[PDB]
């Protein structure tokens, strides 16, 4: 049951016009780009690894007690002993042998020891047995001298094993000490020398123990050779051994940074208060930096950057671009991106202080990229929709001005969302409200004009009442509008069926006479449908591949769990 | 070649009306928020670190054999020995000296030893040499006594070094034992005492070894001092040394949780079956919890939470809000978020059991946030589009009712997507189909009415055939509709050019006479364009900064790789 | 101030028509799916852990010097010694005792030792004390024999402790050696045997040391038992102990892969150059693989896959699907997904070479999923919008053809975006431009026709000038169009107010006479509004829960930091 309406004639009391076309939203100028090739450098967490050699003699003095039926070991004193630098160069290198005696200082006292307690003779250096992921080694003896029995007392045997070993060395920042595959820590920089500016490294020893030998040629101790190309060799004489390694300039062996990824399709994009954004589609990562370059000089040991960067970058240019684009500037540009990454970037042109800790994750970089990508897209495509909508609104207004001629009251009603009565005062609209009536309205069976044959009424005659208890003669208009003056008249026609609107239902008229009240179960739609649905809630539960527990348990031995045990020998 | 159509007069057989305006989709009420300040706590994986002191005497009994030309070490027996608590307090503390003799029990036998094998005299405690990231230490001697020669036999020397060392201590959960910078594991809780409820900690020793000293004043052993403010000192007497550290209540030194991040702009939002969602724009993370608070009491050692939370939160309130907002409640609220994070949250008001394992990642938290953010946006803006579309469909229907007067057949055709013939029965539409004809249709050169001068035909005369082999006289209507009755007549005019539609092409008429068949290569469009493009496939390849291999190799020494080696002395 | 326009009569010089309806964009066929159940397998980084037993005798030979007032330990030589296999089986197993003497070879010499230096008697194996997370153990003695004094010389004591220990064993890839809870590395495969194809494992020993005992029954050494079900027992005789463990086939104990996650709602989807995409809503991860299955045979030790996969999968089918769906094929399908994950997938049907390194992250998998999800949605819903827009443009054209009858010039102007003059030549449009005039245009006070009473002019009379200095008589049209011929005439009416458009403002006329120049501050809009807003910039700052620093510091002891210290005994 929808309302009935009487529409008083619109006087020029209120005058309105049709809202004119509006200015339609523009987009943005489209971001400025800079194509190019970039290399990403992380903080170098890796230790410095070099090869080295150990020379030590293996002093074991065992004392046995022989008796009636048995022999028993009362003692076994092992101790390692340093082979002198000359003994290395003049005997082990030159001849491949080693003196079977070790004259060393222990407890600030010059002492000695003899293999088999016999006389000092030079012995051949034989290889070891072998392996299970183990390096090279050499020794002089296969056994350790002990006591020849004859029941009675305690004889004390003395063996001496001359050992040369290939060992892998390891120094971590700041490299003022290193360590050997054998567990032994050397309290000095592997870059210490006597050269230009080496002397300025760290030594934890008396300078007599340290000694450098230039133009050394590293003899290989199996199948001999020297061979080509000489080395400056470092010798350190410790209380328990001697170590020899190849000295080289610090600045050339280690870097604080380390090449991580290359990016052939790298894109830089500046927006807002000075901020570059390096993004790689291949990687799937975005890197926000400043616009100011990194003064690479403010980095302790960062020379490998420009080196290895110029290298890779050029390698790719040869490999992908050299017939289409050209390098920009001479050197590549260098920026400190967020999260401790270093970006060396050289732009592509078509022929037409403190040190950095890299987060062990670049998760932000990819979350950036991903959001930055979608955001870009939906913003573009929604701006396109916003623009078309306005253009469509702009064009549709030509249809509405035309209709405000034939029917300015219907226009005005739609626009205002309420039933108004309107009509044109030339180029403008005069407007008034519409007042409700009750359901107490009655229709008449006759539509034929009494006073005249031939001319009938077009639309039904009604007697509607101001309230629900009166009478006024008028006729029916469109959309339940009750008119007053009864001058909607047409000539009579044969074959005359008519339907008219009344509240909710309709009314039928055959041959200008009332008949019945109809339904309208049949409809017709000019509507274009648009079923959008919502994006659903998702639940991101914690997903780790490896927990930290598992990550620690990977090792064969746990030094904490073993000391934890071996101590409890308040026991077994 | 599109079709021709004959449209039989629409009788009231089928009656339809124009589908009325529809109810337009509303949005959601807009989510309810709760601004505020939050602190995030992770599971504390860090060990408990305290300072401590070691007191031990260094017993080395060496035996030498002197001879003709040499001396040789036959043995060297080192062993560490505990300094008694009284010797600490009465000699080392009080005087700064140490007895050069060590009376200890070994093999369940009271034994002793003398430095230089001489008489017990009190010796000054001198500092050590120094450093390379090494703490403080003290000793009494710089050398170790050995044998004075005179060729002949085996003399046995005995040295004793009194050593006090500053050591860094480390206890991990559940702290029922700790360990020292020197490698030594103490099988007891660092919180064990004799106080109120300490006695209930773990000891792996006989109570005689343990001893507490209240109102101790920690003398500093270089440049002396006691000094201000006393300590309850713990003394443990081990077989190889004595350790002294500061006892303090367990509940006050360690927590199971640990402050991770603060969030000044934290937002909580409840939706669906009881679920809060803490999100920080700064962080870039979302944290789903329950609505029930965490009973912090069900956590073993979780007191640092409310402490350090109330601290930071307040610090920020002073720093950002105290003139605009106000704290809510008294205490902050506490929730267990997904992934083992603890959220202490105190809302902002404008003046107007078991323990937790924190995932070593919060990746879910940020993936949540990111999806939760976009989803929010596209859902809003697509609902806005959906709403406007319906409102636009609602308003456009006023244009379609108007047109169903001038031309109800064109309306009805568009709506139904097929060629229908329709016309108004008052307020309703009567509808019929349209039937095809063949291409075998012919046009006539004349458009002039024969029977009358002055009046011509408006639209061309055609003789169309029901099939492709007949004849019926009719004339041409719009859009290739073939009419029947030939009464589309107008007065004749000079300057008369006309084009009419025929299949695909058109037909020209000059001065009411046939001429030729034209093309129409010129078009005009009322269309608003909308070029949307699709979002492209992206490929997220695995991107790790550091592999686990590199992550293990960071250490200077690998206890597994060294034992792996030292054992192979089935060798060198 | 907008322009005035004169519109020359449109001749047939330019003829155009209204652009016809266009073909509307279709969607895609909707992707093809394959529901099912999947299990995810990662690379197994875990070591192989088995139980084992150690048998060794504890030889400590101490030598004391007794004197006047004291006794002093001059030496203490500990050494571990292997218990023979027969002694294990015939004494320790059978009887639960152990001979108080150890006949071992040391320095390639058969030697012996006696507890208390007395005669060999069999002694009972007692339990140890206990614990602090420590396993079982047994020994024979609680003390170590030393010297009975009587002042004078150096007596040498000899104790021997028989020890059996329960130890936890650990082998890592490739398991050609293992290690014990006690720190001891055994250089041999735990799967070595003498069986079919075991003999082919690694041994670093002489075969005499190795010995296998079939149908062994593992006696438990406290409260005895054998008991049920026999074992093939391995015995290795090392220089310092004996180890016994249970041999079993290698292929059955270890796998190179390891079950990680299960997925009940797993979805596979093929698109483009052969690529599956396994996605789980629960997990929140997507896994791109090839279409070719993984030949599981090309994997060293990958048998646990099909085992444990068929297990879980079936368990779930019973648990969720068995009344709705059915398994597909017999065996499950197996694919190598990106990032080193293995996917075993068995489809669901409604009743109707080299080895793999798994990245310690699956971050790509979830970033994939997340982007892949949104991309899917916005692409769908934007295609829906694109489709409706075209359908709406298609239907609206029926309104524009109707209007090109009543007003073809207004249509043509909107469409062309410029002021044109047009009119119908039957079924086609003739078109011309419109030429500007100046603001120098004048309106006349009179609207009454002089020559006739009764008939007035409808729209104002103007004298507009080609330039800004002429005269031509015409009248005013719509939208500031200046006409020429003055034949817009109507009968005169009482109650006559009129507004007309002039540049920007309007002009009022009462009773067919000029009055004033009005404003139009009242407007009316047929516009549907659409306020879209943009998605805002987000900043993803680096967010780590635990830095690698913290991750290393978790351990009680650092073997690198302790050796680092203990060495500096160039000191204290």
């Amino acid at each position: 049951r929808d309302r009935f309406y009487v529409c008083p004639p619109p006087s020029g009391s209120t005058v309105v016009r049709l809202e004119p076309e509006q200015a339609c939203p523009e987009y943005s100028q489209g971001r400025n780009f800079t194509e190019g090739i970039a290399v990403l450098f992380k903080e170098n967490i890796a230790p410095h690894k070099f090869k080295a050699h150990i020379y030590y003699k293996n002093v074991i003095v065992t004392t046995v007690w022989s008796g009636s039926t048995y022999a028993a070991i009362t003692n076994r004193f092992t101790d390692r002993v340093p082979v002198p630098v000359q003994e290395i160069t003049d005997v082990i290198d030159r001849r491949g042998k080693c003196v079977s005696k070790a004259e060393y200082v222990r407890n600030n006292h010059k002492v000695t020891a003899f293999d088999r307690d016999e006389n000092p003779v030079e012995v051949d250096l034989r290889p070891s047995r072998l392996n299970a992921l183990g390096t090279r080694g050499w020794h002089t003896t296969n056994d350790t001298y002990t006591k020849i029995g004859a029941a009675g007392f305690y004889h004390t045997g003395t063996s001496v094993n001359c050992i040369v070993e290939e060992v892998e060395a390891r120094s971590v920042y700041p490299y003022d000490s290193f360590a050997l595959s054998t567990g032994d820590i050397v309290y000095m920089s592997p870059f210490y020398g006597l050269r230009e500016g080496a002397h300025g490294e760290h030594i934890g020893y008396a300078p007599g123990r340290f000694q450098q030998v230039e133009h050394y040629y590293p003899i290989d101790l199996d199948s001999r050779l020297r061979a080509s190309e000489s080395v400056t060799r470092n010798f350190l004489r410790t209380p328990h051994f001697t170590v020899a390694w190849d000295w080289a300039p610090k600045t050339r062996r280690v870097c604080s940074l380390a090449k991580w990824r290359e990016a052939e399709e790298m894109i830089r994009d500046e927006t807002r208060d000075g901020s570059f954004r390096f993004t790689s589609r291949a990687l799937g990562a975005s890197f926000v930096s400043d616009v100011t370059q990194l003064d690479l000089q403010r980095v302790h040991l960062g020379d490998c950057v420009l080196r290895e960067a110029s290298e890779a970058i050029d390698a790719i240019y040869r490999r992908r671009y050299n017939n289409t684009h050209v390098l920009a500037g001479d050197k590549p540009e260098v920026y400190l991106a967020r999260g401790g990454f270093v970006v060396a970037f050289r732009p592509l042109i078509s022929n037409e202080g403190h040190l950095r800790i890299t987060t062990g994750s670049a998760e932000f970089a990819r979350l950036q990229f991903t959001y930055d990508h979608i955001q870009a897209h939906v913003n573009d495509m929604l701006s396109r929709i916003a623009a078309a909508w306005c253009e469509l609104q702009n064009k549709d207004r030509t249809l509405w001005g035309e209709m405000s001629r034939l029917n300015p009251s219907a226009v005005a009603t739609a626009a205002l969302g309420q039933r108004v009565s309107a009509r044109m005062l030339g180029d403008v609209m005069a407007i008034s409200r519409c007042v409700e009536v009750r359901g107490g309205v009655y229709v008449q069976n006759s539509m034929r004009v009494p006073g005249e044959r031939g001319t009938c009424y077009s639309r039904p005659l009604v007697t509607f009442e101001h309230n629900g208890t009166g009478v006024i003669e008028g006729q029916l208009g469109d959309d339940n509008e009750l008119l007053i003056s009864r001058d909607l008249i047409e000539p009579c026609t044969g074959n005359h069926r008519r339907y008219f609107k009344l509240g909710g239902g309709y009314v039928y008229y055959e041959d200008y006479s009332y008949v019945r009240m109809v339904e309208v179960p049949e409809t017709i739609s000019t509507r274009v449908t648009l079923n959008l649905t919502l994006l659903e809630d998702r639940e991101f539960l914690p997903l780790e591949v490896y927990t930290r527990e598992e990550l620690a348990d990977t090792g064969l031995l746990d030094y904490s769990e073993i000391q934890r045990r071996n101590q409890l020998h308040a026991l077994k």
